[PDB]
C-alpha cells in the first residue's frame, strides 16, 4: 500500500514529486510521461496508488483515469493539476480520481494527499 506510479511528460516534475514520495515514506512503482504508457504500467505493475497530471488536456489524462477505473475500479489516483484548472479537476473527480494536488507541487500537501488515499 505504498507503491505509486507517477505520471507527467516533463522530467523535472517527475524527479520532483518522485524525491518528494519517496522522502515521505512512499516507493515509487515506475513513471510514465502520458495516459497510455499509465495504463500499461498499471497493469503491469499494480501500483497502490497513482498520480496523474492533467495540466494539458490534450494529453487526454481523463481518458486514462476512466480506462483505469475499468480495469480497476478499486484504483487509488490523484490528479495533479495547475493553478485556474478547477473543472477539469472536476471531471477527473467525477471519473473517479480520488482527490487533487495543485502545482507548483507544496510538500505537505501531496504527502497529505497520499496519505488520505490509503
Amino acid at each position: 500500500g505504498k507503491r505509486v506510479l507517477i505520471v507527467d511528460d516533463a522530467a523535472f516534475m517527475r524527479m520532483m514529486l518522485k524525491d518528494i514520495i519517496t522522502k515521505a515514506g512512499y516507493e515509487v512503482a515506475g513513471e510514465a510521461t502520458n495516459g497510455r504508457e499509465a495504463v500499461e504500467k498499471y497493469k503491469e505493475l499494480k501500483p497502490d496508488i497513482v498520480t496523474m497530471d492533467i495540466t494539458m488536456p490534450e494529453m487526454n489524462g481523463i481518458d486514462a483515469i476512466k480506462e483505469i477505473m475499468k480495469i480497476d475500479p478499486n484504483a487509488k489516483i490523484i490528479v495533479c493539476s495547475a493553478m485556474g484548472q478547477q473543472a477539469m479537476v472536476i471531471e477527473a473527480i467525477k471519473a473517479g480520481a480520488k482527490d487533487f494536488i495543485v502545482k507548483p507541487f507544496q510538500p505537505s500537501r501531496v504527502v497529505e494527499a497520499l496519505n488520505k488515499v490509503s
